[PDB]
């Protein structure tokens, strides 16, 4: 009895993407894209469900020989749904609380709680990354520059390695299954004509329910940022999602749920505070 | 008489201008002063070309320079182009070789400098050709994962390509007139696109080079990591200088390209090995 939106690739074409709209105003409270943009060539297919009675996102990946689009990029593509304006197409999906986009020198502080399990198969290098754009304009389609930032925020990992160089250690608290937890990420630097900040965790998470509160991140960004007048982007979105394959993989078979994806705001707490602990 | 003149920051913060000498509509050739990581600055940059000589001057005298991101190393890239960048609206399509053009369908082509480079107080430079290759052929909104931005790094001083050094490679080049067999290291970074930078192992700070472009295209044909490579478009060809460090809070640069040319090869293959 449950009405699903479902995506496939490479039935779908090369972009398989389709937005959630159950009040159907036109505004997406959310998107989802398979986003395999790495993949050149593949057998075999992936395929996201969204179920519109529960809510919970289904995503399986069964594909081989494996040819990658560059090489150099090391992962294959994220299967991912995100809130705001995604700045890399067309999409957007602001019917939400939290008001993305928005500058994060105006931007009030809001909490993201993921409820997840995921299943890599014969040791898929993974992550479940959470990443956000932070750009000069609020309406971005074209890419990113040279003076704006990536974000990213590792609640897991096997096999994966953020890009650059680890600079630092920070610990924030986050809920894990409903309980608080001081945990320590390591804050990950590159430069890749564009400012890349990831964040991983010490302890991966494979599955269960964790809540973070996102501007302990943008904060730490800000404290660790090469870009002149930080406080001047734009928070695009916020994206959640499972980076996968290297180059010298050709086969990735991949199967998770993302139970629930949710941001709560917090009007009147500032998002932009002080560096969280070391 | 007749110099076309573009300065900073008084022409705003993108100085560029046109070289359109026979009044057609269609540049043979696009000069900005490009100081696309300054945040800000004082002084003064200032690129002339004079329609007369054919020489292109450029005066640069910048301090307190704070970076817009300090993680991209360099300040700058002063530069004369032909064919279209695809970082901006700006082409130069008035010329011989036909670019924006495929690689597969594009032919041989030889380009000629001669120029004259004066950094002050140390400053890290250096004397870099690039090329931008997009999937398709009039791009004005960057660069994509599956594409490249491919360099010739004819000087240099204190700087470095970004990544790191894959292999070395020779390639057959004309200095002051005589033929040299040059060495280039290839460098091979990736930076949301493949960065393919050959970088010679004896920089020349000035001089006559002519270089033979399908030596590299055919070289980063055959270390890129990028699917159906043939089928990209030669975006256009820059000359110009980078410039600056983190660190680098005054650049005062000089230099001159009394010449910038490009001669075709119609019916002769740009890729080879
Ligand atoms: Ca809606
Ligand atoms: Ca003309
Ligand atoms: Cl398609
Ligand atoms: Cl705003």
């Amino acid at each position: 009895f449950q009405g699903v939106i479902k995506i496939r690739y490479p039935d779908d074409g090369q972009w398989p993407e389709a937005p959630i709209d159950g009040d159907g105003d036109g505004n997406p409270e959310f998107y989802i894209e398979i986003n395999p943009w790495n993949i050149q060539s593949a057998e075999g297919y992936a395929e996201m469900t969204y179920n519109l009675s529960t809510g919970v996102l289904h995503y399986v990946q069964a594909l081989d020989d494996i040819t990658l689009k560059n090489g150099g990029s090391w992962v294959h593509g994220y299967p991912e749904i995100f809130y705001g304006n995604k700045p890399w197409n067309n999409n957007y999906a602001t019917d939400g609380e939290v008001p993305l986009p928005g500058k994060v020198s105006n931007l009030s502080n809001f909490y993201l709680s993921v409820s997840y399990k995921l299943l890599p198969k014969n040791g898929l290098p993974i992550n479940f990354a959470i990443e956000s754009w932070l750009t000069r304009e609020p309406w971005r389609n074209s890419g990113i520059n040279s003076d704006e930032q990536e974000l990213m925020i590792w609640l897991y990992y096997d096999g994966l390695q953020p890009a650059g160089s680890k600079v630092k250690e920070i610990i924030v608290p986050i809920v894990v299954n409903g309980t608080p937890v001081n945990a320590t990420f390591e804050v990950w630097k590159a430069n890749i004509g564009w400012e890349y900040i990831a964040f991983r965790i010490k302890t991966p998470i494979k599955e269960g329910t964790v809540t973070i509160p996102y501007g302990a991140f943008i904060s730490a960004a800000a404290n660790v940022t090469s870009l002149a007048n930080y406080t001047e982007l734009y928070l695009e979105d916020v994206e959640v999602g499972t980076e996968y394959g290297t180059p010298s993989t050709t086969s990735a078979h991949l199967e998770w749920w993302f139970y629930n994806v949710s941001l709560e705001y917090r009007p009147g707490e500032p998002l932009l505070s002080q560096p969280p602990a070391e």
